[PDB]
Protein backbone atom coordinates (compact mmCIF):
# COMPACT_ATOMS: atom_id res chain seq x y z
CA UNK A 1 0.00 0.00 0.00
CA UNK A 2 1.43 3.87 1.23
CA UNK A 3 3.50 2.45 3.77
CA UNK A 4 5.32 4.76 6.72
CA UNK A 5 9.10 4.28 7.06
CA UNK A 6 10.04 4.97 11.02
CA UNK A 7 13.67 4.91 12.44
CA UNK A 8 13.30 2.57 15.54
CA UNK A 9 15.67 1.69 18.42
CA UNK A 10 16.15 -2.10 19.18
CA UNK A 11 17.60 -2.48 22.50
CA UNK A 12 19.90 -5.76 22.64
CA UNK A 13 21.37 -8.29 19.77
CA UNK A 14 20.99 -11.72 20.75
CA UNK A 15 18.19 -14.01 18.48
CA UNK A 16 15.44 -11.78 19.06
CA UNK A 17 17.35 -8.20 18.39
CA UNK A 18 18.63 -9.99 15.79
CA UNK A 19 15.39 -10.92 13.86
CA UNK A 20 14.02 -7.77 14.75
CA UNK A 21 16.26 -5.84 13.13
CA UNK A 22 16.02 -8.02 9.82
CA UNK A 23 12.17 -7.85 10.16
CA UNK A 24 12.17 -4.10 10.41
CA UNK A 25 14.48 -3.95 7.50
CA UNK A 26 12.10 -5.92 5.48
CA UNK A 27 9.33 -3.53 6.10
CA UNK A 28 11.59 -0.71 4.63
CA UNK A 29 12.12 0.89 8.47
CA UNK A 30 15.39 1.90 9.65
CA UNK A 31 17.03 1.24 12.73
CA UNK A 32 19.97 1.55 15.39
CA UNK A 33 21.11 -1.34 17.20
CA UNK A 34 22.49 -0.86 20.88
CA UNK A 35 24.48 -3.89 22.03
CA UNK A 36 26.30 -3.95 25.38
CA UNK A 37 29.08 -7.12 24.22
CA UNK A 38 31.28 -7.19 21.97
CA UNK A 39 29.83 -10.15 19.76
CA UNK A 40 26.22 -10.88 18.42
CA UNK A 41 24.04 -14.15 20.21
CA UNK A 42 22.87 -13.01 23.78
CA UNK A 43 22.85 -16.28 25.84
CA UNK A 44 23.97 -18.49 23.54
CA UNK A 45 28.01 -16.89 23.94
CA UNK A 46 28.85 -19.37 26.40
CA UNK A 47 31.76 -18.00 28.80
CA UNK A 48 33.37 -19.49 31.78
CA UNK A 49 33.34 -16.36 33.77
CA UNK A 50 30.45 -15.95 36.34
CA UNK A 51 29.90 -13.54 38.48
CA UNK A 52 31.80 -12.32 41.87
CA UNK A 53 28.57 -13.43 43.80
CA UNK A 54 28.07 -16.80 43.97
CA UNK A 55 24.22 -16.05 44.16
CA UNK A 56 23.89 -12.77 41.71
CA UNK A 57 22.49 -10.66 44.82
CA UNK A 58 24.58 -8.28 45.37
CA UNK A 59 23.36 -5.12 43.70
CA UNK A 60 26.90 -3.55 42.79
CA UNK A 61 27.91 -6.47 41.34
CA UNK A 62 29.46 -7.48 37.98
CA UNK A 63 27.04 -8.74 35.35
CA UNK A 64 27.87 -11.83 32.95
CA UNK A 65 24.67 -12.17 30.73
CA UNK A 66 24.99 -15.59 29.73
CA UNK A 67 23.63 -18.31 31.71
CA UNK A 68 24.86 -21.33 29.86
CA UNK A 69 27.05 -23.97 31.21
CA UNK A 70 29.59 -25.68 29.21
CA UNK A 71 28.11 -29.14 28.22
CA UNK A 72 24.56 -27.60 27.42
CA UNK A 73 23.28 -29.26 24.52
CA UNK A 74 19.73 -27.56 22.77
CA UNK A 75 16.51 -29.29 24.50
CA UNK A 76 14.77 -28.70 21.72
CA UNK A 77 15.32 -30.64 18.37
CA UNK A 78 17.04 -28.45 15.53
CA UNK A 79 14.55 -28.54 13.35
CA UNK A 80 11.88 -27.34 15.37
CA UNK A 81 13.82 -24.30 17.11
CA UNK A 82 15.27 -22.76 13.34
CA UNK A 83 13.65 -18.97 12.33
CA UNK A 84 10.79 -19.90 10.12
CA UNK A 85 13.01 -18.87 6.78
CA UNK A 86 16.31 -20.17 7.60
CA UNK A 87 16.31 -23.48 8.84
CA UNK A 88 18.50 -24.75 11.64
CA UNK A 89 19.87 -27.45 9.46
CA UNK A 90 23.85 -28.90 9.41
CA UNK A 91 26.50 -27.16 8.00
CA UNK A 92 27.42 -28.19 4.19
CA UNK A 93 30.93 -29.28 6.05
CA UNK A 94 31.60 -29.88 9.85
CA UNK A 95 29.82 -28.06 13.35
CA UNK A 96 28.14 -30.11 15.52
CA UNK A 97 26.00 -32.31 13.38
CA UNK A 98 23.60 -34.05 16.26
CA UNK A 99 19.41 -33.39 16.03
CA UNK A 100 20.47 -31.87 19.56
CA UNK A 101 23.20 -29.57 19.52
CA UNK A 102 25.57 -28.15 21.64
CA UNK A 103 25.51 -24.53 22.39
CA UNK A 104 28.53 -23.56 20.18
CA UNK A 105 26.02 -24.65 17.02
CA UNK A 106 23.41 -22.77 18.19
CA UNK A 107 25.73 -19.72 18.10
CA UNK A 108 27.50 -20.54 14.99
CA UNK A 109 23.72 -20.70 13.69
CA UNK A 110 22.80 -17.01 14.75
CA UNK A 111 26.13 -15.76 13.48
CA UNK A 112 25.24 -17.41 10.10
CA UNK A 113 21.82 -15.69 10.37
CA UNK A 114 23.26 -12.30 11.28
CA UNK A 115 25.82 -12.52 8.46
CA UNK A 116 23.11 -14.01 5.77
CA UNK A 117 20.68 -11.01 6.46
CA UNK A 118 22.87 -8.33 6.69
CA UNK A 119 21.91 -7.54 10.28
CA UNK A 120 25.45 -8.15 12.06
CA UNK A 121 27.66 -5.43 10.43
CA UNK A 122 25.03 -2.80 11.56
CA UNK A 123 24.90 -3.40 15.11
CA UNK A 124 27.03 -0.63 17.36
CA UNK A 125 28.87 -3.06 19.53
CA UNK A 126 29.50 -2.08 23.51
CA UNK A 127 26.98 0.26 23.73
CA UNK A 128 25.34 -0.30 26.62
CA UNK A 129 21.68 1.29 26.82
CA UNK A 130 21.41 3.34 29.85
CA UNK A 131 18.26 5.24 29.57
CA UNK A 132 15.27 5.24 27.12
CA UNK A 133 12.78 8.26 27.94
CA UNK A 134 9.64 9.49 26.19
CA UNK A 135 10.07 12.96 24.53
CA UNK A 136 7.16 15.57 24.58
CA UNK A 137 5.88 14.73 21.00
CA UNK A 138 5.57 10.89 21.28
CA UNK A 139 9.72 10.45 20.43
CA UNK A 140 12.26 8.27 22.20
CA UNK A 141 15.81 9.19 23.20
CA UNK A 142 18.07 6.39 23.87
CA UNK A 143 21.52 7.06 25.94
CA UNK A 144 23.73 4.98 25.85
CA UNK A 145 27.26 4.15 27.54
CA UNK A 146 30.37 3.05 25.81
CA UNK A 147 33.34 1.02 26.74
CA UNK A 148 35.77 3.85 27.30
CA UNK A 149 33.35 5.56 29.62
CA UNK A 150 32.32 7.60 26.46
CA UNK A 151 28.51 7.51 25.45
CA UNK A 152 25.86 9.19 23.65
CA UNK A 153 22.12 9.58 22.51
CA UNK A 154 19.61 9.52 19.84
CA UNK A 155 16.09 9.99 19.18
CA UNK A 156 13.97 7.46 17.84
CA UNK A 157 10.29 6.83 16.34
CA UNK A 158 9.96 3.89 17.85
CA UNK A 159 11.85 1.37 20.63
CA UNK A 160 11.82 -2.24 20.55
CA UNK A 161 13.41 -3.85 23.88
CA UNK A 162 15.04 -7.20 22.96
CA UNK A 163 16.95 -7.28 26.09
CA UNK A 164 16.27 -10.97 27.30
CA UNK A 165 14.91 -12.52 30.75
CA UNK A 166 17.82 -15.10 31.62
CA UNK A 167 19.95 -13.01 33.61
CA UNK A 168 18.53 -11.22 37.06
CA UNK A 169 17.71 -14.72 38.93
CA UNK A 170 14.92 -15.74 41.07
CA UNK A 171 15.33 -17.84 44.11
CA UNK A 172 13.59 -19.79 46.04
CA UNK A 173 13.05 -19.55 49.78
CA UNK A 174 14.89 -22.23 51.62
CA UNK A 175 14.03 -23.07 55.81
CA UNK A 176 16.58 -22.63 57.93
CA UNK A 177 18.93 -21.10 55.60
CA UNK A 178 20.01 -18.44 57.25
CA UNK A 179 22.07 -20.27 59.99
CA UNK A 180 23.26 -22.89 57.09
CA UNK A 181 26.69 -22.81 56.62
CA UNK A 182 27.96 -24.48 53.66
CA UNK A 183 28.55 -22.94 49.89
CA UNK A 184 25.36 -21.62 47.93
CA UNK A 185 24.67 -20.53 44.14
CA UNK A 186 22.16 -19.74 41.74
CA UNK A 187 22.61 -22.02 38.41
CA UNK A 188 23.12 -18.04 37.01
CA UNK A 189 27.10 -18.96 37.73
CA UNK A 190 26.84 -22.64 36.74
CA UNK A 191 29.64 -23.47 34.33
CA UNK A 192 31.27 -27.10 34.88
CA UNK A 193 31.06 -30.11 36.76
CA UNK A 194 34.53 -30.41 38.08
CA UNK A 195 34.97 -28.56 41.29
CA UNK A 196 32.06 -30.66 42.14
CA UNK A 197 34.39 -33.71 42.74
CA UNK A 198 33.38 -35.90 45.72
CA UNK A 199 30.67 -33.12 47.22
CA UNK A 200 27.50 -33.15 48.26
CA UNK A 201 25.32 -31.43 46.60
CA UNK A 202 21.68 -30.36 46.27
CA UNK A 203 19.70 -28.35 43.26
CA UNK A 204 16.32 -27.52 43.36
CA UNK A 205 14.58 -26.64 40.77
CA UNK A 206 11.35 -28.30 38.75
CA UNK A 207 12.12 -27.66 35.50
CA UNK A 208 14.12 -30.16 32.84
CA UNK A 209 17.15 -27.94 32.91
CA UNK A 210 17.43 -28.53 36.72
CA UNK A 211 17.85 -32.19 36.31
CA UNK A 212 20.16 -31.57 32.99
CA UNK A 213 22.69 -29.53 35.30
CA UNK A 214 22.27 -32.59 37.90
CA UNK A 215 23.35 -35.24 35.68
CA UNK A 216 26.18 -32.85 34.38
CA UNK A 217 27.37 -32.40 38.26
CA UNK A 218 26.56 -36.08 39.02
CA UNK A 219 29.48 -36.62 36.86
CA UNK A 220 32.12 -35.74 39.32
CA UNK A 221 29.91 -35.64 42.56
CA UNK A 222 29.58 -37.51 45.20
CA UNK A 223 25.99 -37.12 45.79
CA UNK A 224 22.99 -34.86 43.74
CA UNK A 225 20.02 -34.41 44.59
CA UNK A 226 17.09 -32.70 42.96
CA UNK A 227 14.59 -30.66 44.88
CA UNK A 228 12.04 -30.74 42.64
CA UNK A 229 8.89 -29.28 44.28
CA UNK A 230 6.41 -30.54 41.73
CA UNK A 231 6.91 -34.23 42.72
CA UNK A 232 4.66 -35.40 45.19
CA UNK A 233 4.89 -39.18 45.11
CA UNK A 234 7.97 -41.82 45.32
CA UNK A 235 10.72 -40.37 46.92
CA UNK A 236 13.31 -40.48 47.95
CA UNK A 237 13.88 -42.13 43.92
CA UNK A 238 16.95 -42.50 42.21
CA UNK A 239 17.15 -40.64 38.46
CA UNK A 240 17.30 -43.97 36.19
CA UNK A 241 20.74 -44.57 34.74
CA UNK A 242 22.60 -42.60 37.69
CA UNK A 243 24.05 -44.15 41.21
CA UNK A 244 24.71 -40.99 42.85
CA UNK A 245 21.72 -39.15 41.96
CA UNK A 246 18.29 -38.57 43.96
CA UNK A 247 15.05 -37.00 43.63
CA UNK A 248 13.02 -35.19 46.24
CA UNK A 249 10.16 -32.89 46.65
CA UNK A 250 11.48 -30.33 48.46
CA UNK A 251 13.64 -29.06 51.70
CA UNK A 252 12.11 -29.46 55.22
CA UNK A 253 14.93 -27.62 56.85
CA UNK A 254 18.50 -26.30 56.75
CA UNK A 255 20.46 -26.86 59.30
CA UNK A 256 23.47 -25.31 61.32
CA UNK A 257 25.68 -28.73 61.32
CA UNK A 258 25.29 -28.64 57.34
CA UNK A 259 22.55 -31.09 57.41
CA UNK A 260 19.60 -31.03 54.57
CA UNK A 261 16.35 -32.69 55.64
CA UNK A 262 13.66 -32.86 52.90
CA UNK A 263 10.30 -33.46 53.52
CA UNK A 264 10.22 -37.63 52.63
CA UNK A 265 12.48 -37.83 55.43
CA UNK A 266 16.29 -38.00 53.80
CA UNK A 267 18.39 -36.35 55.38
CA UNK A 268 22.41 -35.54 54.26
CA UNK A 269 25.51 -33.36 54.47
CA UNK A 270 25.44 -31.46 52.63
CA UNK A 271 28.13 -29.05 50.53
CA UNK A 272 26.73 -26.86 48.04
CA UNK A 273 23.05 -25.76 47.42
CA UNK A 274 21.79 -24.76 43.99
CA UNK A 275 18.85 -22.44 42.67
CA UNK A 276 18.01 -23.39 39.76
CA UNK A 277 14.90 -21.59 40.12
CA UNK A 278 14.61 -19.41 37.33
CA UNK A 279 15.10 -15.40 36.82
CA UNK A 280 13.12 -12.06 36.44
CA UNK A 281 12.55 -10.14 34.05
CA UNK A 282 14.86 -6.39 34.38
CA UNK A 283 14.84 -3.93 32.55
CA UNK A 284 16.71 -0.73 34.31
CA UNK A 285 17.24 1.89 31.37
CA UNK A 286 13.31 1.75 31.17
CA UNK A 287 11.58 4.69 31.78
CA UNK A 288 8.03 5.10 31.39
CA UNK A 289 6.41 6.74 34.40
CA UNK A 290 5.03 3.76 35.87
CA UNK A 291 2.83 3.13 32.61
CA UNK A 292 4.76 -0.91 32.04
CA UNK A 293 6.06 -2.11 35.60
CA UNK A 294 7.34 -5.27 36.58
CA UNK A 295 5.06 -7.14 39.28
CA UNK A 296 6.41 -11.01 40.24
CA UNK A 297 7.35 -11.70 36.79
CA UNK A 298 3.90 -9.53 35.02
CA UNK A 299 5.30 -7.43 32.82
CA UNK A 300 3.16 -4.48 31.50
CA UNK A 301 0.32 -4.31 30.56
CA UNK A 302 1.61 -5.97 27.52
CA UNK A 303 -0.75 -6.33 24.95
CA UNK A 304 -0.41 -9.84 23.14
CA UNK A 305 2.62 -9.87 25.72
CA UNK A 306 4.21 -7.29 23.29
CA UNK A 307 2.78 -3.71 23.37
CA UNK A 308 1.91 -1.14 26.06
CA UNK A 309 -1.44 0.23 24.94
CA UNK A 310 -1.17 3.51 26.19
CA UNK A 311 2.24 3.57 25.05
CA UNK A 312 1.66 1.16 21.71
CA UNK A 313 3.23 1.47 18.85
CA UNK A 314 6.11 3.62 19.70
CA UNK A 315 7.39 0.76 22.45
CA UNK A 316 7.51 -3.02 22.55
CA UNK A 317 8.74 -6.21 23.68
CA UNK A 318 10.00 -9.03 21.88
CA UNK A 319 10.87 -11.98 23.59
CA UNK A 320 8.89 -11.37 26.85
CA UNK A 321 7.12 -15.00 26.67
CA UNK A 322 8.41 -18.26 28.10
CA UNK A 323 7.76 -21.96 28.03
CA UNK A 324 8.09 -21.14 24.31
CA UNK A 325 10.25 -22.27 21.08
CA UNK A 326 11.87 -18.44 20.71
CA UNK A 327 12.83 -17.85 17.32
CA UNK A 328 9.82 -18.59 15.37
CA UNK A 329 7.88 -16.31 17.64
CA UNK A 330 10.48 -13.37 18.20
CA UNK A 331 10.08 -13.62 14.09
CA UNK A 332 6.72 -13.12 14.44
CA UNK A 333 6.25 -10.84 17.01
CA UNK A 334 8.97 -8.39 15.13
CA UNK A 335 6.74 -9.28 12.01
CA UNK A 336 3.71 -8.17 13.43
CA UNK A 337 5.57 -5.27 15.62
CA UNK A 338 7.42 -3.47 11.91
CA UNK A 339 4.36 -4.24 9.86
CA UNK A 340 2.24 -1.95 12.89
CA UNK A 341 4.55 0.43 12.88
CA UNK A 342 4.97 0.71 8.60
CA UNK A 343 1.04 1.28 8.65
CA UNK A 344 0.39 -1.93 6.74
CA UNK A 345 -1.87 -3.19 9.27
CA UNK A 346 -3.32 -1.86 12.46
CA UNK A 347 -3.70 -2.02 16.63
CA UNK A 348 -6.67 -1.44 18.37
CA UNK A 349 -7.89 1.88 19.67
CA UNK A 350 -5.44 2.11 23.00
CA UNK A 351 -8.84 1.48 25.06
CA UNK A 352 -9.21 -2.09 23.42
CA UNK A 353 -6.39 -2.78 24.12
CA UNK A 354 -6.32 -2.50 27.44
CA UNK A 355 -9.55 -4.02 27.95
CA UNK A 356 -7.56 -6.93 26.02
CA UNK A 357 -5.06 -7.30 29.01
CA UNK A 358 -7.57 -6.62 31.45
CA UNK A 359 -9.97 -9.65 30.17
CA UNK A 360 -6.91 -11.49 30.51
CA UNK A 361 -5.68 -10.87 33.46
CA UNK A 362 -9.17 -11.65 34.62
CA UNK A 363 -9.24 -14.98 33.13
CA UNK A 364 -6.34 -15.98 34.79
CA UNK A 365 -7.45 -15.21 38.00
CA UNK A 366 -10.97 -16.97 37.54
CA UNK A 367 -8.57 -19.81 36.84
CA UNK A 368 -6.64 -19.90 39.73
CA UNK A 369 -3.06 -19.22 37.68
CA UNK A 370 -0.63 -16.75 39.47
CA UNK A 371 0.58 -13.42 38.63
CA UNK A 372 3.97 -15.25 37.97
CA UNK A 373 2.75 -17.64 34.95
CA UNK A 374 1.34 -14.21 33.01
CA UNK A 375 3.66 -14.57 29.96
CA UNK A 376 3.72 -18.50 30.56
CA UNK A 377 2.00 -20.27 27.03
CA UNK A 378 3.70 -23.26 27.26
CA UNK A 379 0.31 -24.84 26.36
CA UNK A 380 -0.91 -22.66 23.34
CA UNK A 381 2.37 -21.24 22.05
CA UNK A 382 1.58 -21.99 18.30
CA UNK A 383 -1.97 -20.91 18.52
CA UNK A 384 -0.30 -17.54 19.93
CA UNK A 385 2.23 -17.76 16.85
CA UNK A 386 -0.47 -18.16 14.47
CA UNK A 387 -2.36 -15.16 15.96
CA UNK A 388 0.34 -13.42 14.45
CA UNK A 389 0.97 -15.07 11.35
CA UNK A 390 -2.47 -13.94 10.84
CA UNK A 391 -1.66 -10.56 11.60
CA UNK A 392 0.95 -10.17 9.22
CA UNK A 393 0.01 -12.27 6.28
CA UNK A 394 2.67 -14.79 7.06
CA UNK A 395 1.86 -18.79 7.03
CA UNK A 396 1.23 -20.26 9.94
CA UNK A 397 3.35 -23.07 11.92
CA UNK A 398 3.71 -26.04 10.20
CA UNK A 399 2.31 -29.68 11.61
CA UNK A 400 5.25 -31.23 11.61
CA UNK A 401 6.48 -28.38 14.21
CA UNK A 402 3.85 -28.67 16.75
CA UNK A 403 3.81 -32.50 16.66
CA UNK A 404 7.73 -32.45 17.15
CA UNK A 405 7.04 -29.92 20.01
CA UNK A 406 4.46 -32.34 21.60
CA UNK A 407 6.92 -35.17 20.72
CA UNK A 408 10.32 -33.81 22.42
CA UNK A 409 8.16 -32.60 25.33
CA UNK A 410 6.96 -36.05 26.12
CA UNK A 411 10.49 -37.77 25.93
CA UNK A 412 11.90 -35.10 27.97
CA UNK A 413 9.73 -35.27 30.79
CA UNK A 414 9.72 -39.28 30.49
CA UNK A 415 13.62 -39.74 29.61
CA UNK A 416 15.54 -36.71 30.48
CA UNK A 417 18.80 -38.68 30.51
CA UNK A 418 18.29 -40.04 26.97
CA UNK A 419 15.54 -37.84 24.99
CA UNK A 420 18.90 -36.15 23.30
CA UNK A 421 20.19 -39.14 21.71
CA UNK A 422 17.15 -41.91 21.36
CA UNK A 423 14.06 -40.66 19.16
CA UNK A 424 11.29 -42.08 17.02
CA UNK A 425 9.99 -39.11 15.31
CA UNK A 426 12.12 -39.59 12.29
CA UNK A 427 9.06 -39.04 10.16
CA UNK A 428 8.85 -35.57 11.74
CA UNK A 429 12.23 -35.17 10.45
CA UNK A 430 11.67 -36.55 6.92
CA UNK A 431 8.80 -33.67 6.83
CA UNK A 432 10.63 -30.78 8.28
CA UNK A 433 13.38 -31.51 5.79
CA UNK A 434 11.11 -31.62 3.28
CA UNK A 435 9.52 -27.85 3.82
CA UNK A 436 13.30 -27.11 4.39
CA UNK A 437 14.16 -27.73 0.45
CA UNK A 438 12.31 -24.28 -0.57
CA UNK A 439 15.46 -22.71 1.21
C1 LIG B 1 20.14 -22.09 30.10
C2 LIG B 1 19.29 -21.80 28.90
C3 LIG B 1 19.09 -22.80 27.96
C4 LIG B 1 18.30 -22.54 26.83
N1 LIG B 1 18.11 -23.53 25.88
C5 LIG B 1 17.31 -23.28 24.77
C6 LIG B 1 17.13 -24.30 23.73
O1 LIG B 1 17.70 -25.52 23.95
N2 LIG B 1 16.55 -23.98 22.52
C7 LIG B 1 15.99 -22.74 22.33
O2 LIG B 1 15.41 -22.46 21.14
N3 LIG B 1 15.94 -21.78 23.40
C8 LIG B 1 16.70 -21.99 24.55
N4 LIG B 1 16.90 -20.99 25.51
C9 LIG B 1 16.24 -19.68 25.36
C10 LIG B 1 17.05 -18.49 24.89
O3 LIG B 1 16.87 -17.47 25.78
C11 LIG B 1 16.44 -18.08 23.57
O4 LIG B 1 16.85 -19.09 22.72
C12 LIG B 1 16.90 -16.75 23.01
O5 LIG B 1 18.28 -16.73 23.06
C13 LIG B 1 16.32 -15.49 23.65
O6 LIG B 1 17.18 -14.49 23.20
P1 LIG B 1 17.14 -12.92 23.46
O7 LIG B 1 17.70 -12.11 22.23
O8 LIG B 1 15.66 -12.64 23.95
O9 LIG B 1 17.87 -12.80 24.93
P2 LIG B 1 19.36 -12.91 25.06
O10 LIG B 1 20.01 -14.14 24.42
O11 LIG B 1 19.50 -12.66 26.47
O12 LIG B 1 19.89 -11.61 24.49
C14 LIG B 1 19.68 -10.29 24.97
C15 LIG B 1 20.79 -9.34 24.48
O13 LIG B 1 20.58 -8.00 24.82
C16 LIG B 1 21.80 -7.47 25.28
N5 LIG B 1 21.49 -6.40 26.20
C17 LIG B 1 20.91 -6.55 27.46
N6 LIG B 1 20.77 -5.36 28.04
C18 LIG B 1 21.28 -4.36 27.20
C19 LIG B 1 21.41 -2.98 27.28
N7 LIG B 1 20.95 -2.25 28.45
N8 LIG B 1 21.94 -2.29 26.25
C20 LIG B 1 22.39 -2.92 25.14
N9 LIG B 1 22.29 -4.27 25.01
C21 LIG B 1 21.74 -5.01 26.01
C22 LIG B 1 22.54 -8.61 25.90
O14 LIG B 1 23.90 -8.38 25.93
C23 LIG B 1 22.15 -9.72 24.99
O15 LIG B 1 23.06 -9.82 23.94
C24 LIG B 1 17.70 -21.27 26.67
C25 LIG B 1 17.91 -20.28 27.61
C26 LIG B 1 18.70 -20.54 28.73
C27 LIG B 1 18.89 -19.45 29.73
Amino acid sequence: LSLVTRHVAIIGAGAAGLVTARELRREGHTTTIFERGSSIGGTWIYTPDTEPDPMSQDSSRPIVHSSLYKSLRTNLPREVMGFLDYPFVEKTNGGDRRRFPGHEEVLDYLERFGREFGVSREVGMEKEVVRVDMEQGGKWTVKWKGKDGGGGEEGFDAVVVCNGHYTEPRFAEIPGIDVWPGKQMHSHNYRIPEPFHDQVVVIIGSSASAVDISRDVARFAKEVHIANRSITEGTPAKQPGYDNMWLHSMIKITHNDGSVVFHDGCSVHVDVIMHCTGYVYNFPFLNTNGIVTVDDNRVGPLYKHVFPPLLAPSLSFVGIPWKIVPFPLCELQSKWIAAVLSGRISLPTKKEMMEDVEAYYKQMEAAGIPKRYTHNIGHNQFDYDDWLANECGYSCIEEWRRLMYKEVSKNRKERPESYRDEWDDDHLVAQARETFSKF
